[PDB]
């Protein structure tokens, strides 16, 4: 029942985007703990997630926030683990803010970073999947035939 | 054999991509380095990238530039996790790379890194961390690696 | 009856864009075929569509697609064809991922790329009927029945 | 007699547009080369563009800087398939180009190409994939084009 | 009664943007004529109205366009007037395609242009009017007292 | 005396502005070229602003880059046309001066040009467009320069 | 009673921005006067604002205004007190214009810059209190407990 | 003691924030220049945001590039106003280091300044300006410090 994902957020109003996120994780059946960290409110929260998370039977970390999201770049550099950051949606600047935030991390503390939004939740969660899934047979498989039946259910045609 | 796999779409990404061929090497894991163009080879790619997991690969690094599809069309193919690195370009500044790469649509990951050599050198790092998790001699030596690089850091400035 | 522009799309939601290629085409007597083919999804797929389409008969594909738009620059890298892009409006970053990773195709391989959205739709159609018309003396006469019409029907001044 | 015209805003569009001159030359396709501006010359653009098809020109490859008008307007004037060229600019390094050549409202086309070097050789290759659509010879010499690229890809970099 | 000022725009959907332009121009007693002209759709009567406006007694121009928008700098390559560019908002890029594609003229070839939307338009007309105003005593005074009664009429505090 | 003010906000802007002060020196039209700083001489920017049109000028053209407010504020002090050349800057390379120069709320305009020296050689040029209308000997000298701009593009380019 | 910050912004237009401003100011109990000041309107107006500021007790100048957001940089230029600016979102460009316009002053006349909108307006207001707070012990004492609550107050996980 | 600490993410951002530095030795403003990386050393930045009130400093200016989370997360543990100076990145030309400073969410203030030289001249500036509302002394040398900027532009520029 353990957790073996954590998904960390860096406040509610980014759970619209990643609860996408938490729903592939199920999906899969994949183990993990969702919270509310701030990078910025709760750094102190923060410093003890992320440096407490391999010893507490994490193998990975998504974390998702938003504008100056600084969120996953300070989990990586606490935390051995990979980090997979998800740039939230911000108003003004499209998530822009949030993706340059998260992407330009400087070599030595790296961010996986995925796409601004609810696909980069959903594409986080599939790539934590892979990456479990490379020590993990029964995973692999479910991951597997994740994948073939999404490529065979792509339509031949539009409706028209 | 090769655990992890770097491909890059040209020879002009080499001086980018090299960084994670040196991190990889220095914290010995066995890789392979190989020119993959998602735009000239493309059945070249479609072979690497399916046939990457029954090769013995666990993770693909992928580098490209401009409009680069190398990495997002491995990920096509491959169950494998693939770690992306947009490569500089020269009028866009890699713009046009990272946009590209990272913002693969719900169901086909790709997870990216930063614009250039600093992007390469985390996506050996972060397939590092991958490895880790199953590898704990590795794992051992990445805590070396990321505990010599905070303990390193100057207090102050050098004039 | 047999086509000789295939019209490609990377999901049903670019249908609403797509649609403009189809009517010009439809308009314009240009006998066509419209797929959805995904490049992230179906690499397969489009692998086959792309390198069969010349010897199936056709003559320009227009492939339209959003985001990290893959689709045009893959189709051309398997086919000899001409082929145009269209970018698919995007929705944090209104279709400029949807351009950049369309147009800035490496030196070798040509996507001849239109505008973001319906606009970008719609002159594909026109581009594929200009390269058709070179060749095909009816379609040549019809284009320029159809370029005069739009030159001669703009208005002369704002309905103030 | 010429079936591809090559059209650019000034001497200082050469060195980008010199390689779509020597891809059209490479594969025997042949092309005029101008100089024609859209805000200087405005006059001559209008007879180049509307005269161009009764010239016997099939296909037209216009580049140009900044607030690049020349395809859009090139295009505006003959029915030919018009194919862009944006050119990179000192400060906005083309983003300028690329926005005022591929933004074309519905009715009046330009096909555009990268920024730069690699979008003129681009709009080369691209016009001879449209004539190749009728000239078999030409057709076969592209096919010998793409297949050599393809092949010539190395399969690993060289240090 | 003769205008003095034209105001030509790409398509009645500039109209929206471009009657601040009219009616400023009215405001002040600035005759003029608000005419459509295409760049892309009529170049011919776009050369016509640009060669001959100095002949028929204009003596600017404002030219209102989104997009590709190459109505202002074509206007100027054929008149020796001062040419006054408007970037109309454009969908995706929120007028950043139609500013750029009218500021970043070469050098040669001026447009003197203003503000995306609607502030821009009404900024064509004040610019033009305090061109006019150089040689006009009346209107000078005219403009005059609107700056100074737009000066005056700021509010101290805002309604909290 | 001068009837057109050209004023930019330091030294560093000269290399741009300079090509303003050479075109209207071409076209034979008294001017005056100065250095004024919105932010480090904002008082001699208004005594400068406030006085100009009873000191005789017609137009003045202001350069500036970076958070560039010399033509705006400007402006705000003159009934006279005011025209705003953006000056290329290290980072943005001219694009904060663009926006901060050419996006004026309505009721205080500048007519805006090109980044750079392009932008500022057309702002002599537009502002000698403004003086041609009320100055007939200096229209014709305009219509020459016109002239000889469009008669001098080269028909083809040079290898 | 005597105000001690002053906040001032282009237009009413700029006040659903600014007025985030005022409120954590009058919270934290902060004497403070909010004005309509533009700098393109009354530039006047802003010149005597800001060089008799410091003569009439003000320690700190909030600044907010959109677009070419001149407001800032110029009031910093007549005053040697701290200038703080708001980048009020523009519609266009969605504050961009906002940003630049001010905070990239050229060195020595310095704006501190902060987020586009409300979040700037509220942190250039917790700015200015903790400034204000260096010199007043009991103002350093209500925003150690504000900034301790908001750190108390982040929920560990989301609703999910 | 130190009155101000200059902290920044590492050696390279030293060509950047040593202009901060000399302008605080120039108003005599007693300060530390350190190096801390957000990144890198992030239990080094605990300690020393967390202590800084303490030890006597009054204001913090943090210089970082790219992804720059040093200034953010100083102010996310101390109470005294931290600046923020984004320092210019290679590919995005500091356009990534702006957003990530400036953009912090109402509730976690950091006062931001210009992309580069500019900003770490006017952070110190600032962090000046600050100090002066309770050192009558100092705030003398900045008025001296603003009015000599300002007499020292000049009217004219040289050729």
């Amino acid at each position: 029942s353990a957790p073996v994902v954590g998904i960390i957020m860096g406040s509610q109003s980014d759970w619209e985007t990643m609860r996408h996120a938490d729903a592939l994780l199920t999906e899969l059946e994949i183990p993990h703990e969702t919270l509310i960290v701030s990078a910025n409110r709760t750094p102190d929260r923060l410093a003890d997630y992320a440096r407490t998370a391999a010893e507490r039977g994490l193998n990975v970390i998504i974390a998702g926030a938003g504008g100056a999201a600084h969120l996953p770049g300070m989990c990586a550099a606490w935390t051995r683990l990979p980090v997979l950051g998800v740039p939230v949606e911000s108003r003004a600047l499209k998530g822009m803010d949030s993706l340059l935030s998260i992407v330009q991390m400087p070599g030595g503390v790296p961010v996986g970073t995925l796409a601004i939004g609810a696909s980069g939740a959903k594409n986080a969660a599939l790539l934590a999947a892979s990456i479990l899934a490379l020590y993990n047979p029964a995973l692999a498989a479910r991951l597997e035939t994740w994948r073939a039946l999404q490529t065979a259910s792509v339509p031949n045609s539009p409706i028209t």
